[PDB]
């Protein structure tokens, strides 16, 4: 199949600066056009207001990054290129929330633009259920020329590190195609 990254049973905590570095997998991410990023995780119960689940970021460009994040329990998503402009529509007020202190999954899919999807397609699902679809772009890591770092948890944006939290991560899986809603229902 389509699996290009799988990381199991890792965690972010004080001892690792609330971060699991995956930056060695950056070239695999840059190559993707259609993609899925899936995480199954358990946040500590009284979570920070904003915390990153999976991000790609830059040592030189503070505002160029991709993040799947949680904001006041809402599963959210943002990608910004070398001009700092948004790749996707706002997800901060997307309808689906995670339950901290328990197991949850969040799945992001991206489809590059095609004849029938002229601006591409991005979806975020929470616990197998579509939260929001965004048809602004199908931009992804291939569209971020200055990225250097990949991580679960605390995210290095140039000379600052932000969005850390304590997470148990049963798995992070990245695929080289966009799973369908039906696959997200069964494969989560
Ligand atoms: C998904 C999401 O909400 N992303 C926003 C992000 C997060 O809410 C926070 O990081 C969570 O803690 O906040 C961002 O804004 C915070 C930073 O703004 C920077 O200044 C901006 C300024 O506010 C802009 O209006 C201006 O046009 O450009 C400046 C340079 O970036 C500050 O310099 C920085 O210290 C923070 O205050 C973020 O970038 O983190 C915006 C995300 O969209």
């Amino acid at each position: 199949g389509a699996m290009v990254i799988e990381k199991e049973d890792v965690e972010t905590n004080a001892s690792n600066g609330q971060r699991v570095d995956l930056s060695s997998e950056l070239d695999k991410l840059k190559k993707l056009e259609n993609a899925t990023v899936h995480m199954e995780f358990k946040p500590d119960a009284k979570a920070p207001a904003f915390y990153n689940l999976f991000s790609v970021s830059s040592a030189t460009k503070k505002d160029e990054y991709f993040t799947m994040a949680v904001y006041n329990n809402t599963a959210t998503l943002e990608g910004r290129g070398s001009d700092g402009k948004q790749f996707y529509n706002n997800y901060n007020d997307a309808p689906l929330k995670v339950k901290p202190g328990q197991w949850n999954s969040v799945t992001f899919t991206v489809e590059k633009p095609t004849a029938e999807l002229p601006k591409g397609r991005v979806r975020l699902y929470v616990n197998g259920v579509l939260s929001r679809t965004s048809l602004r772009s199908g931009n992804f890591i291939k569209d971020m020329p200055d990225v250097t770092h990949v991580q679960i948890g605390a995210t290095k944006r140039a000379n600052n590190t932000v969005w850390g939290s304590n997470l148990q991560i049963r798995n992070l899986t990245v695929y080289n195609r966009a799973l369908t809603p039906e696959e997200v229902q069964k494969r989560s």
